[PDB]
């Protein structure tokens, strides 16, 4: 298969082409000036020792498979990726790594089939940095017509050293070298990682530092980059949904402060202030052993000019482009470099503000509203080491796959959202005719546990045990398998009961909107109605068959438009199906008190609603459109991401109860959410 | 005992690798009872001994097999396993020591050598590799039907105390892929943990020196703060503690000046923020936990750390130190028994070594506490002091990786002007002391050891050397695993003494060569009593003064102050061998313009000289003493600079003008940048 190919690309990344992947199963028969430098010499004796013929390869099945290189009637130039060393470290925060990055990727979309891809890359794999060739060739992938259905290997098979404890990845290597995969067993990672129950931070290290919701936050990056080739920028309302998917990552992770006694979420407006929040990532880069290394309590931002890193940017850069981006929103419209006026109060705006703020090469303004978002994740990445005196690399902010991780991460963003709500806070709100669906009236909402007997209208969630294989990531090390056990938040399966009564004469390709909404803050008092809707996180957004008369709908929670299955993520298909919120974390953690939550469902109607897109949310990869949107299509939902809660109420309107008063296709349900701390294994 | 340091090599190498694996490159096997095997291992013991063992498919020699005997019954290991087998191991803390001391008890304890080894195989994978390594390592070198049983060094153990990982996981590529007939060195950079930007950087081919680091670690293991009693009492080892040191700083200090950077700073203020920082890249290989950095500027805290066992404060310092200072002003210290212990003498300096590290043996633990221990640990904690982010020690909780860290020179030096206010309070040397009557020093002279050979000049130079770290490398390829690296080296010299004795008789006197420095970084010259606090020792030993003139010569690498690149870096001859400052760093580094230095001479008289105690190790007693025996010269360490001189002395010259015995020739030291293989 086509898919085969470049699967042996697609892992070991230090490991080079004359050395046997996939467990000694798939090998390359490599043109002589293939090998470096450094192997060339040795090349028959590679060959002898590690090919298709070797005396290792003749018991392996007890197969194998040999994949053709051809030789290039010219080498490419890849100068302008060589001063990224091999074993560098690589950060997507860094504009001249973004620029090797674009390029390279650029020279794979530009190959005239997949089979001379497969040649280019398979050359420059060995000669290139393990994460810019890694992540340039999974770009292509993605975007190549001829290589639609090849399938491209999650990060967590690729980097694991970006995910898992350091600790227990070389405790692994005793495990491997020692015991035959026949006997050996997963090395457990615990919840205690980065700091002790001392820390109230910690309390959010089940989010934080989530496996599943890194790896969605480096796909959806990965699907929506911020540079490379036009049309792998280019996509639809990649602006808006920018600020949507941070939006709700916020909701969700302010939610859960409230249910563990921590309160709201601090913005980091003050880049001269000192930064009150420490964290200690512990991770290490397995190429060259540097740390992303630990921010102290209380350290102060720097001016970042690191010339080994051709990088450069000052705080008072940001504090440039602020005011005149907070301008821009307060005078409804920006002004693009050709001098063509851009309203920002419409429906639409807050997706041109997307590309403006982040920011992306689709910006209409790069010089005047600069890049704030990104360029806040360096100052803060490197604030242990500013100027490079001390030759050390990113912590965490400077890593995609890792930002989540520290606390830092959410006070800058939470700043970054509350410039897109100044936008969103303009507009006007939602009328009488967008609320309403005057043929359609839902009569009933509940939610019940996926069993005999479940509970009604109860969630409840539990600390569940996984394993996986970083069998592929791993590099040099014993052959079989590499499992590690970890603990993460897990929710019981439940249902949504719906009974909707359409009296249309004809059939309504409806969409039906579920959200949830927090009652309390940390102190247990009762949040301002603006502060519930500016937390209502999307559960689930799908279309529905209305008949005339009586309808009883029943949503399955693995269903969710918002989550992806767990295979999805942890398994080893494009990276579009990498991306997507872990279905494991579609519920709250909550507490075991008991935290109560306003859940919300709206049947809104098709004509506000389509953009005429058609997709089987069963079929394929389309299950996770909430943050990811559909794979080379556009946003199904006409409507603004978040509706209809992106928008500030009428007056008069205290409660949910206010806002639904007027309209009979809304219904609240009020839904108990538990915690039971105890590990169920999977 | 040859067979008996096989037993002991097995043990001594791989320490993470269980012992059911091939040693010695699947040469060296052992033969374990069932129940030697850990927890883990056990349900698989017979697959382990058909895939590991003597037969398995894995030089043209039969393999040497050690068998385990049973042992009567299971030793308690209970006082350490709270120290996992891969945690962090510093023997700064208190609670670590305990540990290690009682573990070498145990080992002291059995009745013969063989039983040792039954006992040693038991404890091995069961315990903290470190806190084994150091046990088993300390009581090889004490029991006596061990005595000439070799020990493997620190470097060939933990390599990565040494070596900068990001070396050390590029090598693991090397071994993987290539055969080890093909295999090339991995070099190690010297710019590795700053740039030029950082002016400490220039102090970083002393401060990050592998044999340098190595000799501090040696002579702590020699000479412990903890353990048995006959294995922490050992001669003047309160002394030497303090001239060990006082050396160190004194040659950090010359060179300096030498690379323009001022005198050292003393940490006295530990409440204020701490200026220098430091970024170690060090790694441990066994949970994957830094030597964390020190950032710009961070304010010490009181460190509390449940999971350590480990708690000081500032303020015990503080509370430390003034009763330290007044026991000094008084001109004794005071027992915990009350007995008055005079410190006023020429053995006071080492009654305040004990107290001031501290030692076991100290006089007072409680009054005197315990200052320059918990100084370490104050600071090597200082970016989490109370645990609560799960980080382990930086490098100035590690004896090996202490002097890595521009801190540990600021922290020495204050402890230094402790131990310098008592060799202060002591009166000058007097005539009796400094002359030598029926003896004159008529020419001092230094030759570059070659054919027309430079006269009193000193050259210095980079050197590449190689190491093979193959031992210390846990679950790696096989066959060597050699690495290339890059440090100090000085062109070898003769000293010429022509000595005349009016003497009827032969006098078995001894001849002490100090080296002085002249000017500051501003290139200034040094007040007296700056030059002779930064009075560096070079050599020191004994002649056969015949009646009449003596023409002695001696050569640069019979230094009683260094050992040779061999007995630093070398594999299987015990660790007091390991002990002894590196042969390569017998002169500082000086400049490219050249530094003017005053070489020092003296011949002291025998009478004085003697305690009544070199082809073996008993090469390095300037900083390391002999090995069972007693430091072989009577005289205070540092004789005769560690005295003021007289109130008339403003120069050198004017030191030694009222000495014939004494005689100063001007040399100059000059560096060479440039990188010879050796
Ligand atoms: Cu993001
Ligand atoms: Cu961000
Ligand atoms: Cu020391
Ligand atoms: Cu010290």
């Amino acid at each position: 298969t086509l898919t085969q190919k470049f699967h042996g690309l697609l892992q070991h990344p230090l490991e080079p082409l004359f050395l046997p992947k996939n467990d000694g199963t798939l090998f390359y028969d490599l043109p002589e000036r293939f090998l470096t430098s450094r192997y060339s010499p040795i090349g028959q004796n590679l060959a002898n020792r590690f090919g298709p013929n070797s005396p290792a390869s003749s018991q392996v099945s007890n197969p194998p498979t040999v994949v053709t290189i051809k030789d290039l009637d010219e080498l490419p130039d890849l100068t302008f990726a060589t001063w990224i060393k091999r074993r560098d470290s690589f950060s997507l925060f860094n504009p001249e790594h973004r620029k090797a990055a674009g390029k390279l990727t650029k020279l794979f979309l530009d190959q005239p089939n997949a089979d001379r891809l497969v040649d280019v890359a398979a050359y420059a794999r060995d000669r290139l940095n393990a994460p810019l060739f890694q992540y340039a060739l999974s770009v292509a992938l993605l975007h190549r017509p001829d290589t639609k259905s090849v399938s491209v290997p999650s990060l967590l098979h690729l980097f694991p050293d970006q995910f898992i404890d350091p600790a227990a990845q070389v405790r692994m290597m005793e495990e491997g070298s020692i015991v035959l995969d026949e006997n050996r067993m997963p090395i457990p990672i615990p919840m205690n990682y980065t700091a002790t129950d001392a820390e109230p931070e910690q309390r959010m290290a089940f989010f934080r530092e989530d496996i599943g919701v890194n790896l969605h936050h480096w796909h959806w990056h990965l699907v929506y980059p911020a540079s490379g080739p036009p049309d792998v920028v280019r996509k639809d309302r990649r602006g808006e949904l920018f600020y949507y998917m941070h939006q709700q990552l916020l909701a969700r992770y302010q939610i859960d402060r409230y249910a563990q006694g921590l309160g709201r979420i601090e913005p980091l407006a003050n880049l001269r202030e000192p930064v009150r929040e420490a964290y200690y990532p512990k991770l290490l880069r397995t190429s060259n052993n540097r740390t992303f290394c630990p921010r102290y309590p209380g350290m102060t931002i720097s001016d970042v000019a690191r010339s080994a890193d051709r990088l450069e940017v000052r705080i008072a850069d940001i504090e440039s482009w602020l005011p005149r981006v907070l301008e821009a929103i307060d005078a409804g419209f920006a002004v693009s470099d050709d001098g063509v006026r851009v309203p920002l109060d419409e429906t639409r705006g807050i997706d041109v503000l997307g590309n403006i703020l982040e920011r992306s090469a689709i910006s209409i303004n790069r010089n005047l509203y600069g890049d704030v978002h990104n360029m806040g994740h360096v100052l803060l990445a490197f604030i242990h080491d500013p100027r490079g005196t001390y030759l050390e690399s990113s912590g965490v902010m400077g890593g995609v796959a890792t930002a989540m991780r520290d606390p830092i991460f959410y006070r800058w963003h939470k700043f970054i959202d509350n410039i897109f709500l100044r936008n969103k806070a303009r507009l006007a709100p939602y009328t009488m005719a967008e609320l309403s669906n005057s043929n359609v009236t839902l009569e009933a909402l509940e939610t019940q546990l996926d069993r005999a007997g479940g509970a009604v209208n109860s969630f409840v969630t539990f600390w569940q045990r996984s394993q996986v294989d970083l069998r592929a990531g791993i590099d040099f090390s014993a052959a079989g398998s590499a499992f590690v056990s970890f603990t993460h938040l897990q929710c019981a399966p439940f249902v949504y009961r719906l009974r909707i009564n359409s009296t249309a004469r004809s059939n309504r390709q409806d969409t039906v909107r579920i959200f949830l909404l927090p009652r309390q803050n940390e102190q247990g008092r009762p949040l301002s109605f603006e502060d519930r809707r500016l937390l209502a996180i999307e559960l689930d957004s799908f279309r529905v068959n209305l008949r005339p008369g009586m309808n009883n709908i029943v949503r399955q929670s693995s269903n969710s438009s918002v989550t992806i299955p767990f295979e999805r993520t942890f398994g080893n298909q494009s990276r579009f199906c990498g991306c997507g919120w872990p279905a494991h974390m579609l519920l709250p953690k909550g507490n075991a008190n008991g935290v109560e939550f306003d859940l919300f469902a709206m049947v809104s109607r098709f004509e506000d609603d389509n953009a005429n897109v058609n997709y089987d949310e069963n079929a394929g990869c389309d299950d996770s459109y909430a943050f990811c949107g559909l794979r080379d299509r556009v946003y199904p939902s006409r409507r603004a991401m978040g509706f209809p809660f992106d928008r500030r109420a009428s007056n008069g309107v205290r409660s949910v109860a206010d806002f639904v008063a007027p309209y009979k296709n809304m219904r609240l349900a009020t839904v108990t959410l538990r915690f039971m701390n105890t590990i169920i294994d999977r």
